[PDB]
DNA sequence: TGAGAGCGGCGGAGCCAGCAGGGAGCTGGGAGC
RNA sequence: AACCGGAGAGGGAACCCACUC
DNA sequence: GCTCCCAGCTCCCTGCTGGCTCCGAGTGGGTTCTGCCGCTCTCA
């Protein structure tokens, strides 16, 4: 990408869908957005456990 | 006194205790008589 | 011609990997 | 000699910095590891 770049797509809009696939940066970018909920799922048992 | 051997020794957050600095308040030395 | 069974040992520390959430 | 006002000492207070304890529940495997050098006394 260009350098300063708000785009939708530039910023992680995925303007695709599950049936038509995703492009590689699309892709990357969601393996980004699911990485976050991963990580919380193990972070938050330590907190409400306690 | 030499081999066998016994052992002698060589990360982060958040509550509690101490310290430092700063005034109100009391008592001796001087101000008037 | 004459009795003829029978057990008991494995423990701890540390580390890593993995699993279910 | 008399009462009294102003600085020096006593107290408490506030504020600040250093120190101790906690950090989900289970489960299954495997691997390494439990000290070592030598120094003096004894049997031969």
């Amino acid at each position: 990408f260009i350098k300063d770049d708000y785009g939708p797509e530039s910023r992680g809009f995925v303007e695709n869908s599950y049936l038509a696939g995703l492009t590689p940066t699309e892709f990357f970018f969601h393996a980004m957005g699911g990485r976050e909920g991963l990580i919380d799922t193990a972070v938050k048992t330590a907190e409400t456990g306690y």
